[PDB]
């Protein structure tokens, strides 16, 4: 029913329990693995997945939602063997993730045949193995709404409408970006509440995290550990107030967490100064007891990682 | 010794015979075709690659050089399934083709690192197997010599000093871009007769494409057939007046031809109306039969298709 899920039969939905909207397994370039197998290990890589998920799965994870797609380097048979590894529910999804334009394989391509790509991962199966996308994932950054971008946005909304999928959003917290995404959603009849605006959590202000969440769609304060973009402490007292205003009902946190990531931007001895804390179970190390020792109950903690993935795919 | 062939243990430069420079048996986007392979045939472009390399070596060619390099989808065991299949000696390359940026992966990543990448191409192998690269390839093209374009070229630049392997470009014929590969090559102590600048063929101007070779590079004279950027009886009045200059010495023909190309501005329908008669062979259905009965003799194509790719590889 509802949800697919990899390498497992498709659950309810109800069913999902407590989830993490945003992680990753692991994220690369489709290009440079390709052409040079030699910088990788795939044996680190299913070892730092696997202990990953077991961990998050201790603290109490029944699913997690991964929205590795084309550009980070999504790989379903990786996705099964962790999951057999683990026995973690875990959602796949669609989409393209990119900041200015398209592969030339796109090129004098319409947005119907981008949405065709989406449509056949979610009703046929991803890479042809079987295992169907549960929800579309799209992207834009600091060089804001382009051509090829907007493309891709547009072809979610089709993929949306004709499978009832939900979509989850990359997103940049200072540009307007995640605004943006909304609108242009919207316009083309996608409903609020199927839309996460992904990495509001990068961000101080408030208002602008509100008056998405006013429009109707989730709030994704969901990169926890990467202090680069806001510390966690910072990020701490902006879900507060957030969760004091009523939010709650709109707010869905995460951690972006990547087990192993492919961009020299972010290799693993950087880690201290720029993420020191990042993993897939530090919100149970801090986030949530801070919260919970600071007026929230356990129903508002229920509400982000239980009730609103729910609404999230139904 | 010299050059190094796929899945044919290695030839003197000496041998190489009649060649075709530019040629590729089949290019995709990397990233869409791990993501989605129902969009694919391995077995209709199998057949393809072998039924143009057949009618090639028919024609009297001995050997193919194929810069499919990353951003273009090499792979090397296409290519070895193929050459088994015909007996047709192949030389692969190594490098990296963009126009703009490079994939994520490269974000802060040296150009000692980048030509690293190219160095184990040609020292230990391409993709886990032991087939060699004997060139390395590099683009630039309409947004000009960009910065992570200035990355590649400068790697391109090590990689040539290190291994003594010859640089073949992509360049746009209207913006100087082949120009400018030279000058920063050749700055950066590479020989200038080891650079070919690729499709000089694609432009009217004459004096443009005699400022490369004069500065002692090969001119590529390599897209015959694609009559969308300069058709095939412009570009042999260009071929036979450089010949008749004296510039033999500095051509290099080939046809560009892709047995299958994924970009949607190269539909295999599009071909009647862009590029009709464009095929591995166009060269010896018109070119040669046109140079000869204008004047030019058996050594001076001789001179192009055996010796310039002698020296080239020498
Ligand atoms: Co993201
Ligand atoms: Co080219
Ligand atoms: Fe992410
Ligand atoms: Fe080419």
């Amino acid at each position: 029913m509802r949800i697919p899920l990899v390498g497992k039969d498709s659950i309810e939905s109800k069913d999902i329990g407590f989830t993490l909207i945003h992680e990753h397994l692991r994220v690369f370039s489709e290009a440079v693995r390709q052409q040079w197998p030699h910088l990788y290990n795939e044996d680190e890589e299913f070892r730092n997945a696997v202990n990953e998920v077991k961990r998050a799965m201790q603290f109490g994870v029944k699913t997690i939602v991964d929205p590795t797609v084309m550009g980070l380097g999504r790989d379903i048979r990786f996705m099964e063997k962790v999951v057999k590894a683990t026995g973690i529910n875990l959602v796949a999804g669609t989409g393209i993730y990119i900041y200015i334009d398209l592969p030339f394989y796109f090129l004098n391509r319409s947005i119907d045949e981008i949405a065709d790509l989406f449509i056949h991962d979610i009703k046929e199966g991803i890479q042809g193995t079987l295992n169907k996308a549960g929800f579309v994932k799209i992207a834009a950054d600091e060089p804001g709404i382009t051509k090829d971008v907007e493309k891709v946005i547009r072809a979610a909304a089709i993929a949306n409408k004709e499978t009832k999928v939900p979509i989850i959003t990359h997103s940049n917290a200072h540009n307007n970006t995640g605004l943006e995404q909304q609108r242009i959603l919207t316009e083309e009849g996608v409903d609020p509440g199927k839309i996460l605006i992904g990495h509001l959590g990068d961000t101080d202000n408030i208002d602008y995290i509100k008056k998405i969440a006013d429009k109707g769609s989730f709030i994704g304060l969901d990169r926890y550990g990467l202090d680069l973009f806001l510390p966690v402490d910072k990020r701490n007292e902006t879900t507060l107030r957030l969760i004091k205003d009523g939010y709650s009902d709109k707010i869905m946190i995460s951690h972006d967490y990547c087990c192993t990531i492919d961009w020299g931007t972010a290799k693993p001895e950087y880690k201290p100064k720029l993420a020191p804390r990042w993993s897939i179970t530090l919100i149970f190390e801090d986030t949530i007891p801070f919260l919970k020792r600071n007026g929230v109950n356990e129903e508002v903690i229920a509400t982000i990682f239980k009730e609103n993935p729910k609404k999230f795919f139904s």
